[PDB]
């Protein structure tokens, strides 16, 4: 019970011996390490520094362990006090936690000469010039295979074939149309050199990353591995496809799921996210947001079957009725509650009116209840970098 | 409430000056201003289907500040109401 | 920068999923992505012309996401900013 003063710049702290005995490995709770600083002429331990802090440091002793930072003290002042007091790196970790930090991983490379070398420049772009000069390329054929995929689709190209005249229909130009390129050995078809290219390149990277990454089974973990794989299953499983299905009408059984994973190509856009920073800060913000982000379809949701079952019912006993039936009725309540608006369907009786102003208003707020959290969480993602 | 009145003043402000901007015309969208309601809440709630649009220069100018006043006119009140939420 | 290269990703991927959604109708007011690009921004940033609008119920659902896609989208970088000018 003997007490034990201490004076911080002239600032007077007192507690017991008892208190501080507590953490034995710390500056204060251990004698030797305190010995230093006593004052013999005061019967005092003088510390020749930062003020405001010492409060926090004293109670984590009184509490049994409660470190919290006052509000009035910068991060990098009480984060040196911290360390200069001995707390220990437990507290320090359970500290940075509550402070908003934490988080220390990557292996590297352990066949030095060979792997190590090459995950460097297929992983970090700042390990070496010649790393920049990969990643760019990975830049320009991404882009090019996006401009390629979209021109697929452009009438110029594809209106231009044996059957654009509306005459009959052969089993190369249905398999050309489904696709969208010339899948043949012959490489006449120049998007389906592009895309062979393309994914020559995204096949290559996705191998490399694999055969020369350090934990290859933490691999299909990463989103970004992922998104590589996704980015090439297309192709392979169209030629997969194809090849087992070679005659019309078996290709024409197989159509639907080609056709599919012709929209899954799409998705290589997202390969941008290993070199775009705003992206995946993004993506960062939606996997925090996944409860406000269901929260705002489920509202939307409620919102859209109550409207669209209301218009419906005002506008039944009309013989130039907009909508056929509630189910049809949902498109023109989220074009009305997200206020896009197109005009496609419109009530034209003062219920329906009445019921199409509540929607507008109701969908103002419905949206705007649960974006502020996502925007807030993308705000601090964001900050946390820049 | 508060939002629904001032949505309300609104109305009937815009829906009057626009009747009246397309009155002395022949081809004019709005038979009276309790019709032209319409037209103002879908301009001021920014939604604009289109299905009514002025046409005469004056009829233009009453829209413009009515789809500014919407704006303004809905987002003074929901803040609070977000942050209840919140 | 990164309002408009966000706005860029979601235009290429509703653009790309609207036009297959209605590529096979005879009535497809979609001739191809790079065309739809222009929906695409029209909806997200919800302005909706009406001038192009998808028929099929693969191209409503895709719409409908468009629409919510955009408002979020367009929300994220703006605050940023609307704080600078502040
Ligand atoms: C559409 C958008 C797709 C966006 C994909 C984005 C992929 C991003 C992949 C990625 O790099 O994620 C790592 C974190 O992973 C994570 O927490 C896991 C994130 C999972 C996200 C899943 C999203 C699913 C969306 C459906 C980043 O760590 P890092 O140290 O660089 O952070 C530094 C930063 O905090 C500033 O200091």
């Amino acid at each position: 019970s003997e007490r034990v003063v201490i004076n911080i710049s002239g600032l007077r702290f007192e507690t017991q011996l008892k208190t501080l005995a507590q953490f034995p490995e710390t500056l204060l709770g251990d004698p030797k390490k305190r010995m230093r600083y006593f004052d013999p002429l005061r019967n005092e331990y003088f510390f020749d520094r930062n003020r405001p802090s010492f409060d926090a440091i004293l109670y984590y002793y009184q509490s049994g362990g409660r470190l919290r930072r006052p509000v009035n003290v910068p991060l990098d002042i009480f984060s040196e006090e911290i360390r200069f007091y001995e707390l220990g790196e437990e507290a320090m970790e359970m500290f940075r936690e509550d402070e908003g930090y934490i988080k220390e991983e990557e292996r590297p490379l352990p066949e030095n000469e060979f792997q190590r070398q090459v995950w460097l420049l297929f992983e970090y772009p700042e390990s070496s010039g010649p790393a920049r000069i990969i990643a760019i390329v990975s830049v320009m054929v991404i882009l090019i295979s996006i401009v390629s995929f979209c021109l697929e689709t452009l009438p110029i190209f594809r209106d231009e074939n044996e059957d654009m005249h509306g005459g009959g229909v052969t089993f190369h130009t249905y398999s050309q149309s489904t696709i969208g390129y010339q899948q043949s050995t012959s490489f006449t078809d120049p998007f389906f050199i592009v895309e062979t290219l393309c994914i020559i390149w995204f096949s290559f990277e996705f191998l490399v990353r694999f055969f020369a990454c350090p934990s290859k089974a933490g691999f299909f973990t990463n989103i970004m591995n992922i998104i590589d794989i996704v980015a090439i299953i297309p192709y392979y499983v169209t030629i997969f496809l194809t090849e087992s299905n070679k005659s019309v009408l078996q290709f024409q059984n197989v159509r639907r799921v080609v056709q599919i994973f012709r929209i899954m190509r799409i998705l290589r856009i997202f390969k941008l996210s290993r070199h775009s920073k705003g992206l995946q800060i993004l993506g960062q913000t939606l996997k925090a947001s996944m409860r406000e982000l269901g929260l705002l379809i489920f509202f939307l949701f409620i919102g859209v079957i109550l409207f669209s079952s209301a218009v419906y019912f005002a506008e039944a006993d009309e013989r130039d009725s907009q909508f056929p039936s509630i189910p049809d009725a949902f498109w023109w309540a989220v074009v009305s509650m997200t206020t896009v608006g197109y005009g496609d369907m419109v009530p034209t009786t003062i219920g329906g009116k009445i019921v199409g102003s509540l929607c507008a208003i109701a969908g103002v707020l419905t949206i705007a209840l649960p974006v502020p959290v996502i925007v807030s969480n993308f705000n601090y993602f964001y900050h946390r970098e820049t």
